[PDB]
């Protein structure tokens, strides 16, 4: 998965831009927010451009499974149910503090274990700061 993204020259991140402050569309029509910033960080570290694909919430896992996006970064709670279908990064946002509550993760296809590893190393470096 990594070599393919690097050859393509961009990282395709799906989200649903209706969830400020994680992703939303600002007053100039730009998609912005915490998840966009994180997506940019990951893309930079991969040495690729970022392409954000905005879609309806329900569209995201399908698009991931069918390879139209590489990852979901869209305020998605890590849950045991969803782990039946996708893999999740380490948590990057804790809604409750102390790891209580919803923890958000980056969803990746289960077979893309190299991508998942890579993302985890970026989250681990960012948390070190
Ligand atoms: N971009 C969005 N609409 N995100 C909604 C996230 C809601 C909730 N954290 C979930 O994972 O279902």
């Amino acid at each position: 998965a990594i070599d393919e993204i690097k050859s393509r020259g961009y990282l395709l991140v799906g989200l649903s831009a209706d969830f400020p402050p994680f992703e939303f569309v600002d007053e100039n029509g730009n998609i912005v927010g915490f998840d966009v910033d994180l997506a940019k960080e990951i893309a930079r570290r991969l040495g690729v451009e970022l392409k954000i694909v905005d879609m309806t919430w329900d569209g995201l896992i399908p698009s991931l499974l069918t390879k139209k996006i590489d990852v979901i970064i869209s305020g998605m709670t890590i849950t045991e149910e969803r782990k039946k279908v996708v893999a999740f990064s380490d948590p990057y946002f804790d809604a409750g503090g102390g790891g209580s509550g919803e923890q958000y993760g980056i969803a990746v296809r289960k077979e893309d274990t190299d991508l998942l590893e890579f993302i985890n190393s970026v989250l681990r470096e960012l948390k070190k700061l």
